[PDB]
């Protein structure tokens, strides 16, 4: 008798296992078996429901701040990685360097590196164990950074002689998993990491399988196909539930819906229409009718993991059907159709939003169509005009995600083309140096008070993430947009 294999019905997959451009609603659950990070959130922690915000050592023993823009990590010694590896500072070293993650060099092979990256200096390896991590300018954020999902550790010499893209298809990691197998767009295959440094692997495999259809993948649940299944929504609850062997387990996460502009489309240069679209949204009754009252609208860009950083005093985003509608006609816009893209319901909702959405906006004046795409197969920036997208709200600080994805080095206003006013970007870059304190509390106020003004992307909501489960396999979910399974799966 050999422990249970895990079976997971999963709404989709990235394209790649290399940790960071795995960042994605789909991503982490698989390369958090994989890897390990210097620093670890317990969400278990102090018996929390899977949302406790405690930093824990993982594969640093401990670490110390040296001054504004320097951390020493002393690393646990005879950590192997799956290949047998011993992990070195070499390989600590490697992860956060100019080569492969932030520098020019590393643009074609992490294409996010450099703007989801702090302003990193070097690292310093001190000795075998022992690896400093610095920024050029002053940054408070080193330790919320090296805990999140951009501080992944690969292996130095195995990733180098890869490469990116290879290494993406045949990963390495110090983590309970290891690779068995990917079939792109299909399944992600993982065994039993027995070497382990940490609490030791509960299940013999695991199995990723996408299910785009949340249908089919309900229907494999009940027919006994999978243990766990991901990306449901409220309305499955009833039915799942009325099963005496299976229940329905949901957090509210760290993560908001959206959707955004291609602003290099000449409707949406100017934030004319982008605002009149926001203006009719109605959030309140989407999360009645859709979520059931359990999806929770933030506040603007605020939420309460920023910590320090979060205004609790903030007034609710603005709901207003007659500006809209005067700004529509202000605007010039035509009544041409506007297409809205999304991949299917990767997202939670994201079908039925839409076509409550594309109704509010027809009773302002504008007609949008839904155009759907395959997975893998995310249409040419140019054929794209409105989208959905979602962020994952990776640091215990404000600074994520409005600086890494809205901020002037970043995607929104590089790829996407957001023209921001130049006070936006000025406050990006006070923010990232500031430590904690007024200026900085308003700063943060300004840029999202500015945000709301500019609608270069539209805030829904927090999703509350579904999963369902056989009541046989033990696991619980954690607020964020992973599974964790480390003293926290067992099967009976
Ligand atoms: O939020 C998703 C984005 O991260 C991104 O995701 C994938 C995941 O591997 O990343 C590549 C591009 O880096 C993309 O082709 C994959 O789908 O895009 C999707 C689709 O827009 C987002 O939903």
């Amino acid at each position: 008798q050999e422990r249970r294999a895990l079976r997971l019905g999963v709404n989709g997959l990235p394209n790649s296992l290399e940790p960071v451009n795995a960042i994605s609603n789909v991503g982490p659950r698989i390369v958090n078996q994989i890897f390990d990070t210097l620093i670890a959130r317990d969400f278990f922690a102090k018996g929390a429901p899977g949302n406790a915000i405690d930093l824990v050592p993982a594969l640093a023993e401990s670490w110390e701040r040296i001054d504004e823009k320097s951390v020493r990590f002393k690393l646990r010694q005879k950590v192997m990685f799956h290949d047998g590896v011993e992990l070195t500072a070499d390989d600590v070293a490697y992860t956060f360097s100019s080569e492969r993650l932030w520098g020019p060099e590393a643009i074609k092979k992490i294409p996010l590196g450099k703007s989801y990256s702090l302003d990193f200096d070097e690292p310093v390896v001190e000795d075998k164990y022992t690896v400093t991590l610095r920024t050029k300018t002053p940054s408070y954020l080193i330790e919320t950074f090296v805990a999140s999902w951009m501080s992944r550790i690969v292996p130095k010499e195995y990733y180098k002689k890869l490469g990116a893209v290879d290494f993406g298809n045949k990963p390495v990691g110090t983590g309970p998993y290891k690779f068995v197998e990917f079939v792109a767009g299909d399944r992600v295959v993982l065994e039993a990491n027995d070497a382990y440094w940490g609490p030791k692997p509960t299940a013999s495999k695991i199995t990723y399988q996408i299910v785009a259809e949340p249908a089919t993948r309900v229907a494999g649940l009940i027919s006994g196909e999978y243990d766990i299944i991901t990306t449901l929504t409220p309305d499955d609850i009833q039915l799942i539930n009325s099963y005496p062997d299976l229940e329905t387990r949901g957090t509210l996460i760290e993560n908001f819906h959206m959707f955004t502009f291609n602003m290099n489309q000449e409707v949406f240069k100017d934030k004319k229409l982008r605002r009149a679209l926001a203006l009719a949204v109605n959030r309140p009754i989407m999360v009645e009718a859709l979520w059931k009252k359990q999806a929770s609208i933030p506040a603007g860009f605020n939420f309460p993991n920023y910590g320090e950083t979060f205004d609790p005093k903030r007034k609710a985003m603005e709901y207003n059907v007659e500006e809209a509608k005067r700004l529509v006609k202000e605007s010039g816009y035509d009544g041409t159709p506007i297409t809205y893209h999304t991949m299917g319901n990767y997202y939670a909702n994201a079908m039925p939003a839409l076509m409550m959405m594309i109704e509010m906006w027809k009773q302002i004046g504008v007609n949008v169509v839904m155009k759907t795409y395959a997975p893998g197969s995310f249409p040419p920036d140019n054929q794209t005009w409105m989208r959905n997208w979602s962020n994952g709200q990776w640091m215990t600080d404000a600074y994520a995600t409005i600086v890494p994805e809205f901020g002037p080095n970043g995607q929104v206003q590089k790829r996407w083309g957001w023209k921001a006013p130049a006070e936006f970007n000025e406050l990006c870059q006070k923010v990232t140096v500031l430590p904690n304190g007024k200026e900085r509390f308003d700063a943060y106020n300004r840029m999202r008070d500015i945000f709301e003004e500019e609608a270069p992307a539209v805030i829904l909501y927090q999703p509350y993430d579904v999963y369902a489960a056989r009541k046989d396999v033990h696991w619980k979910p954690v607020s964020f947009e992973m599974m964790e399974f480390r003293n926290n799966l067992s099967f009976g």
